[PDB]
């Protein structure tokens, strides 16, 4: 169909790690999806010793905002830069097709907007992220990816095509920071977003992340602020790394299914312990909790995850079962 | 089956690269398989210059000992930490579900003891590895893990479902080390474990390792201690590494089926170059040797492997077979 | 069949990133195709500020070029290495089984050449590098490099078995280059090859790139030299990589089909977004043009693409389809 003659609905985004409510299987036909984002340039404190980062996001966080349609809708969106802003923006929909993935059609300096449709006619989670020409990997390492996820109109499948649901969505971003230092040791505070850029290109370019963080901050996804679940709940982890590699995995959980490519016309593969997202995609990942408790959820290069900050927790609600996991005997002294 | 009323069996473990005598397929129904490891701490030279690694490990060996059990069965562990040891240990199986893997019940200080059991409900090869809050990577990349292999009750299966069999397992435990240098550029030996702890996580955090070996130590896996097969053969070449990626290869040979995400109910590759084995898991391949020869296996990154240590031998006896590969012309003068 | 009693067929070999011409779906048996590659050592400038590289190439070029057989022959190449090189080469092809990829049988010093004959008897696309003793990394990160393709000798295939077909193969190697500095910061510049190793092994054992380049030199693949395609048009992007992963995009495009791991007894997979080459192996990709432009095909690490040089440019004529992508509002004031 022509998506002049569709229906046209209207989103309200919301923030990671939450996913806007949607449907999975629908019986709706194709419309085209309205979102709006607006930009915003800002320091943030990331660390526990006040680092700060002066960041780039959509919507006001990292990631930005899941966008969530199914496929064969459009995604009609609107990106405001507002006045506010001191860099030009734009955005690259990885699950779009032509002009640099919309990039080519959405350069807004500050006090602008502009409108981009295009057809989501690939099933998957797919990376989104500003790229203005000549500062691409400034922009997306300083906080500008989200995720658009693209679900099949009868949702999500195995291997055989039975039918998978998800009890709750999360959404995990993955932000290797390039934080530089000065000579005396200490990580740099820049008044503006501008006087970072030389200092920050340099760090980038060793390939060696300050910060490896979920969600804007070291431990941005634990204390109140953990994911959480029930015992018997089916969870969907989405997790985007824009710019760099990353190996997800649940401590004391597996990837029941898993997309780790994140495209969802392929398989997904079964009991993962630890999977692989590529620099610059999204993956999907299925777990059902059968053990209540704090999990982690972390990349599992256990440096980049409990030295530079790429782990976070799931707070679990239920009843713990003896079956799958008993300690027989609680740590006492070696028997003689 | 409630395991409390099953079968209990033990199993003697090996030292890597053998993997105790087990069955493939089997008609046993499942069973509790009773291992034991003793924690050693221990200080190893890792390279033929004399360099040393304060290590951790468990049974003595880098990786430990590959524990092989069949789906359905359960692992019962008794983790032993003596008191000539200075750490406090615990365990992560990967293959298991709750407690962040069993580590939240076998903190063992040296000392102590403890008893885990779990249910091995998922096939597949998955990591185990030490993991004590507050200090997990220094125990891992120290030298804390092994591999548990969950065999399908009916073996290996290729994508068709045709039965897949191996005449011998090795398992390549790959370590990434962070050995600090002082002002001397020299490597440094450290009197204890506890006194390389500060130095070492300054290096971690760098990402760059050192060295990266099989087995322990720069050509562990070569001379007198190459691996060793047949023309004929087929060998299940388990590979794990804890924390960061690799990508093992054969030299002069193939994955011939390849579980690269270690879980058997997926169906495998076939002829790969190279796999890819993340940080956090164990994979598994198959090959059946069709030429005699040394061939090396490594990790290709060829500066890891041949500049850092991430390589080994097979040396292969048997016939050559000029149809698979034939010098028509030896190294000659160019003709003029 | 016994090579010896096959039909032998001379192949004329094509710089990259063109691919020598040849057949898809093929109604011939087998053949021992002939192929002859002269290594040429020489200093190349490899970015615009006039860094230099003490380079080693087959065939003059980085990558070598492309060699394309079916599956079921045998590829007999010659390997000449001439007296007015440095230093000793050999040939490695992942694609071949035995005596250390075809290393061991093709050790040539200048002033000699060999004639190696293999059967390609696995389908894929295959590195093939040098790789002499004691110097293996450093010849392949200098340059030494290509890609065998081994085609089904019915065509490609999707993952039902239907044909798929491309108009044109492009060829793409992304190397991973170790340029030393001196203590001035500048770039070295050697006057020959041998002088260049020692400073060389260090910066490849620090693990970090100073350049990473597709095809010999930053944009390289750009300008007069950008690839091309027109809508409507099927594209094979093959991809290699013999030492370093990568992760190959196509800006406002996806992979259609991907072998990322390259053996095409192997379903593909659709719809990337972004795939994985795992250092020491060559992948491949489809993808059918559907919107005109100049697209970037990229390593997205960005800080690798943009930074370091892993990036080229497809300019793509045809028709604009505003059913995949409209600007609905082009960047004007934000309504008050
Ligand atoms: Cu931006
Ligand atoms: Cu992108
Ligand atoms: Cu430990
Ligand atoms: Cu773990
Ligand atoms: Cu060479
Ligand atoms: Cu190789």
């Amino acid at each position: 169909q022509d998506a002049d003659k569709l229906p046209h609905t209207k989103v309200t985004l919301v923030a990671p790690p939450q996913v806007h409510p949607h449907e999975q299987a629908t019986k709706s036909g194709p419309k085209v999806v309205e979102f709006t984002m607006t930009i915003e340039e800002k320091k943030m404190v990331i660390d526990d010793k006040g680092t700060t980062l002066q960041a780039m996001t959509f919507n006001g966080s990292m990631p930005g905002p899941t966008l969530v349609v199914h496929e064969g809708d459009y995604v009609q969106l609107t990106l405001v830069n507002p006045a506010t802003n001191a860099m030009p923006h734009n955005v690259d929909f990885h699950g779009a097709t032509g002009a640099l993935g919309g990039a080519k059609l959405t350069n807004v300096n500050p006090g602008e907007q502009a409108t981009l449709r295009f057809k989501a006619d690939r099933s998957g989670t797919f990376v989104y992220h500003c790229a203005p020409e000549g500062m691409v990997p400034w922009h997306v390492v300083s906080g500008m990816s989200g995720t658009l996820m693209v679900l099949p109109r009868d949702g999500l499948k195995d291997p055989q095509g039975k039918p998978l649901h998800y009890d709750r969505a999360y959404t995990i971003g993955e932000f290797d920071l390039y934080i530089p230092k000065g000579p005396d040791g200490k990580y740099k505070d820049y008044a503006t977003l501008a006087e970072s850029y030389g200092d920050t290109v340099q760090v980038m370019r060793t390939l060696t992340p300050s910060h490896i963080v979920f969600n804007g901050k070291v431990g941005a996804l634990t204390g109140a602020n953990a994911l959480t679940a029930k015992v018997g709940e089916t969870v969907l982890l989405i997790h985007s790394q824009a710019n760099r590699d990353t190996r997800p995995h649940l401590i004391g959980g597996h990837g029941d299914w898993v997309w780790e490519t994140g495209k969802f016309a392929n398989p997904p593969q079964r009991d993962l312990e630890t999977w692989f997202i590529r620099g610059g995609s999204a993956g999907a990942a299925l777990y059902t909790f059968k053990q209540p408790g704090v999990y982690a959820y972390l990349n599992h290069n256990l440096i980049e995850a409990f030295e530079l900050g790429a782990a976070g927790h799931i707070k679990v609600e239920g009843k713990w079962n003896d079956d799958l996991m008993k300690q027989i005997k609680a740590p006492a002294p070696i028997p003689r």
